[PDB]
């Protein structure tokens, strides 16, 4: 249990790219897929922010992309309401709808229609 205050922390060097702040906090074992008041995870907040890079490394060390912020957003989802697809597209290549039927839970071509971008998230579809 982390509080609410170093989740900033690493949540603010996620928001700015600052790639090395990451990886020390990692590498002294705090958990990257920590979720602060409003369910926000620190890959979600650099898909916000367009960090590639930030993305990039957080994957790298196993963040789950899969996660859900309290209004059931994902990380991929952030990226679509951003326009970032590049991001878009390193997360849309583990898909987290695999199991909707069963789970009933929002997903990202469901996110997509609401705004509009629903042939983009096909088009970065994997094959």
């Amino acid at each position: 249990n982390g509080s609410a205050e170093v989740i900033e922390l690493f949540f603010s060097a996620a928001k700015v790219g600052n790639i090395e702040v990451l990886q020390e906090f990692l590498s002294h074992g705090f958990p990257i897929d920590v979720q602060d008041h409003s369910g926000y995870t620190a890959l979600m907040m650099a898909s916000y922010y367009g960090q590639k890079d930030a993305v990039k490394v957080l994957l790298e060390q196993g963040a789950n992309r899969c996660l859900r912020d309290k209004r059931g957003h994902t990380a991929l989802m952030g990226a679509i309401v951003k326009a970032e697809w590049g991001i878009a597209k390193q997360l849309r290549q583990v898909d987290c709808d695999a199991n909707a039927a069963k789970t009933g839970l929002l997903t990202a071509e469901q996110f997509a229609i609401q705004f509009g971008q629903q042939q983009r998230l096909k088009d970065i579809q994997p094959s």
